[PDB]
């Protein structure tokens, strides 16, 4: 209600399963009266590489280029590439940011990692000091919606891949929390390519039905215990 | 044959700390008689986006695009883009692969994440099934050479970032071990920017002497327990 939602989407095919979890998310939040924005990275042809072209202006120190130092500088001078500035503008408005993506090597597809590297710069998403609980994006909610080729069986402490929670750490704690987001419980749709229709349709339902009360939720305790047990 | 090394370098500045760890690696390994090859992803302007342009010719179903599927086939009928081909040939010949990069959001810079997303495709680095111990790259050695913004204490069970082994999981286990690599303990250089000329030169020396006995080091027991403790 009145809330603004940002969905950063990372999938090349609209007909894909990720596409349906995304459309589902879009229809429901909208149907509820929420303002919804979507960043379909692939269709934007989003630049994922961190380069000096990200700072249009003149560098304070061109002798030894430090992307970290320069983008912090550029942000204060409003001289970051317009594509990054557009995204930061969306994040800044959002009350809720959803990441929709297929797991790639236990992480986010590279194009989305680029979005994280280029969009969450110092001065914008966090300050030193002013990170973790005093991150600059405090007051906002973040949620990861991950689809996997592997199965729930495969993703357990006594399974090959280890409990799926282990690979959420760099993203949930290292990124979102570091920036002040309150982290909601992740949506993990396991092995959709494998499951039958009466499963790929049950997962979606779960996503949809879950989105129906999303504003009802409380963040998770983004700790090592939560992620790795003991 | 014996001792071929591939270094995947992921930094934009040649005069950066990252640049030196890489130069000393190249020199020290070459001096011991090793065959060294470097992949400066930034100078190559490496493409990290997982798209249709990764396949030369006409898709095996452009109607509904699925990256995994499509590349496995392109790989089988030898039709992958020339850049993915070049890297794969480089990997195929190496006995040891080193990843030299600064830590970005507890992971690798998007550009290096793309390399993995696109170079380690089904059919080349692993198969379904055919992974971890039965991965197609079984028998090679991998090492992660990482630099951080955070200081040593920050990366402990009591620090705000938690033990560094936590973010190593996705890279070391979910990627390398999964492709069948044998993983040597990671080389981590803490906060080279905050350190002093004196201190940085000390970390560079460390990396160097280590490269001298790197061939006699035993791989780590890359297990869920190694990374997360008891
Ligand atoms: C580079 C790379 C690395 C990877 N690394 C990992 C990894 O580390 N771990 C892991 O577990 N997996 C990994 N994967 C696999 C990946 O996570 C899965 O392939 C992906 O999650 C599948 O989701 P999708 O959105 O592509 O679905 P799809 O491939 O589209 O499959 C879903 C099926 O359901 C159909 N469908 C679409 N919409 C609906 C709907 N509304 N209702 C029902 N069915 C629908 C589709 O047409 C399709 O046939 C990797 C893949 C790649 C390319
Ligand atoms: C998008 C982004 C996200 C990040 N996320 C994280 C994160 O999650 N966690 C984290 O801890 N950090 C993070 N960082 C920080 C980043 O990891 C560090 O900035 C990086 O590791 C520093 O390495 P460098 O090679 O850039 O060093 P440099 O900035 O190049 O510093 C080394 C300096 O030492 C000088 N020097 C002196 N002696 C030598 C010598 N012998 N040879 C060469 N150089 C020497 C160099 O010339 C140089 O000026 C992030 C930064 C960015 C940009
Ligand atoms: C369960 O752990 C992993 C780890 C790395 C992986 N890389 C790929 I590619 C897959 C799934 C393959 N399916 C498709 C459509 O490509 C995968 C699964
Ligand atoms: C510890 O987690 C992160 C996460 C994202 C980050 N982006 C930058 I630039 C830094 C370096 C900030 N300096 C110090 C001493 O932390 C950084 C550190
Ligand atoms: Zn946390
Ligand atoms: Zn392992």
């Amino acid at each position: 209600a009145g809330k603004k939602v940002l969905i950063v989407y990372a999938h090349q095919e609209p007909k894909s399963f990720n596409g349906s979890l995304k459309n589902v998310a879009v229809d429901e939040l909208s149907r509820q009266g929420c303002t919804v924005t979507v960043s379909d990275l692939y269709a934007m042809n989003f630049e994922p590489r961190a380069t000096d072209k990200d700072i249009t202006g003149t560098l304070s120190n061109p002798e030894v280029f430090n992307y970290g130092v320069e983008t912090h500088e550029a942000y204060k001078q409003r001289s970051l590439a317009s594509d990054i500035t557009d995204e930061q503008k969306k994040v800044r408005e959002a009350d809720l940011v959803i990441f929709q993506f297929p797991l790639y090597w236990f992480s986010v597809p590279a194009i989305l990692k680029g979005w994280m590297d280029r969009v969450l710069c110092q001065g914008f998403a966090f300050d030193i000091p002013g990170f973790y609980d005093s991150g600059l994006l405090q007051g906002k909610l973040a949620l990861l919606s991950v689809t996997t080729g592997g199965t729930a069986e495969m993703y357990t402490k006594t399974g090959v891949n280890g409990d799926s929670r282990y690979f959420l750490w760099p993203l949930q704690h290292g990124t979102l929390h570091f920036c002040g987001f309150k982290v909601l419980a992740p949506q993990i749709s396991f092995a959709p390519e494998i499951a039958s229709e009466e499963e790929r349709k049950g997962m979606v339902a779960a996503w949809s039905q879950r989105l129906q009360t999303i504003w009802k939720e409380e963040p998770i305790p983004c700790t090592a215990h939560w992620h790795f047990g003991q």
